[PDB]
């Protein structure tokens, strides 16, 4: 991704959009109750503990295009993954307005809780004006469709949320890019069932976890993989890609049935943006604006891997990469060993950078023991080894009690957290109740103990 040009939004013809400048996020009844080092990102350019300038901080992300064509290999990559999909019959008629709005079978309802977009947010209108969950009606959206059609400029926020002390004073903030409502309305209408299909086929076939339950997940897991783990880390995935990866991912939807509405595609790989008074033009990179976006970050990991195999091993069964991508984060396998550090180093010429899985300062072998997905590692029952626990470690967990961003879901935030808790086993899990209860607010919560978890847990399968 490179940002060809920024400039004041009036200048062509747009409105100066308003964001917030503080942070919701508040220190918690539990704050000196647990460790912690995280506080909260910098949302605007004169914060206090800013050490250098905020805008070329959170648009820094944008490193440049590496590539412009397709080469031989990602065109291998794209005919192995496409095939890999045609075996799911993914239904490719286009979704209805209400289901595309109101959610189906593979599909939840639109967020009536985030952002509308532009022009909506400059026109104070909100989409609980427009939605009607218990009508589930589309005439207000068909209206607004008609009225300011498609393809309208993604509305840049900050994304209030907690980093480290290094992110702050660095200003590395990250970026909401929003897409309008109109968009988002029009887009899972082209993809509705694609979505569908991949969330209610998470595994090495869609090779995307998009939609999965960790839970009962991670005991499926190890038996889709192949003997050989290999991972890496991306360093900025989704501003990092290049045109040339969209155009890959056109070729798998034209593959597949979709070659009909490739064009929205096109959106997000050359798009344009609105940050307060300022509007800026993209060329590549994925915007971070709903699951669609994590679907098809998902599907472009699969044809990176592939395309890095190809060219690093010529002679590579691609039959036998089993892979599960959720966005960047990723787990992997083959037959046999294969080395990341080649891999990251084919990956430059890409314009991808890959770095030792789980921030190693080297590239490692991975094992069951020590890999991780979605931040959590695999664990087997001491006594029911075929279930596989999903264990995030306590660190994560300390660092979000510790703040609160409405003293009103306090109870759901620590539930929450006790879901993910528990794993770590009933020694941990209790030490972790007892702190909680050693204050007011901690006492007054009605949370489970760990004999009612694992009980629960049994009886999910
Ligand atoms: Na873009």
């Amino acid at each position: 991704g490179e940002i060809q040009w920024m400039r004041p939004s009036k200048e062509v013809g747009y409105p100066i959009i308003n964001a917030p400048s503080k942070t919701k996020l508040e220190p918690s009844a539990f704050h000196y109750v647990f460790e912690g080092v995280k506080e909260p990102a910098v949302l605007t350019k004169n914060d206090p503990r800013l050490k250098t300038d905020f805008e070329e901080a959170i648009f820094s992300k944008y490193v440049g295009n590496k590539i412009t064509e397709v080469d031989e290999y990602m065109k291998e990559a794209v005919d192995h993954y496409a095939g890999q999909l045609m075996s799911l019959d993914i239904n490719t008629e286009q979704m209805c307005l209400e289901d595309a709005m109101y959610g189906t079978d593979g599909l939840e309802a639109l967020d009536l809780s985030t952002s509308a977009g532009y022009p909506y947010v400059a026109m104070g209108k909100k989409k609980r004006d427009i939605l009607n969950k218990q009508t589930r009606d589309t005439k207000e959206m068909q209206k607004l469709l008609d009225t300011y059609g498609i393809n309208l400029p993604l509305v840049t926020y900050v994304k209030d949320e907690l980093r480290s002390k290094t992110k702050v004073e660095q200003g590395k903030s990250r970026l909401i890019e929003a897409s309008s409502l109109n968009d988002s309305v029009a887009m899972r209408m082209a993809f509705g069932n694609l979505y569908a299909a991949f969330h209610k086929n998470p595994g090495v076939i869609t090779g995307s976890a998009v939609g999965c339950d960790p839970d009962l997940f991670w005991s499926k897991i190890p038996v889709l993989m192949e003997e050989k783990l290999f991972a890496f880390d991306y360093t900025g995935y989704d501003a990092s890609l290049s045109p040339a990866w969209f155009e890959a991912l056109k070729m798998v939807l034209e593959k597949i049935g979709f070659g009909d509405r490739v064009d929205y595609i096109d959106y997000l790989n050359h798009s344009h943006h609105l940050y307060k008074n300022k509007t800026y033009c993209v060329k590549g990179g994925m915007p971070s604006a709903c699951s669609g976006t994590s679907i098809f970050n998902s599907m472009i990991n699969n044809l990176i891997i592939r395309t890095l195999l190809l060219k690093t091993y010529k002679g590579i069964d691609l039959d036998h990469l089993k892979m599960i991508a959720y966005g960047d984060d990723v787990i992997a396998s083959y037959p046999h060993e294969v080395d990341a550090s080649l891999l990251a180093q084919s990956g430059k010429d890409y314009g991808l950078t890959m770095t030792p899985a789980d921030k190693s300062a080297t590239f490692e072998t991975v094992t069951w023991e020590n890999v991780t997905f979605l931040k959590r590692f695999f664990r087997a029952d001491e006594k029911y080894p075929f279930l596989i626990h999903p264990v995030m470690p306590m660190k994560e967990i300390h660092e979000s009690i510790r703040w609160t961003k409405d003293p009103r879901n306090t109870q759901d935030h620590v539930r929450s957290l006790c879901l993910l808790a528990w794993h770590n086993g009933e020694e941990e899990y209790n030490k972790f109740l007892a702190k909680i209860r050693s204050v007011p607010i901690g006492r007054a919560l009605d949370l489970p103990e760990y004999s009612t978890l694992y009980d629960r847990w049994l009886d999910s399968f």
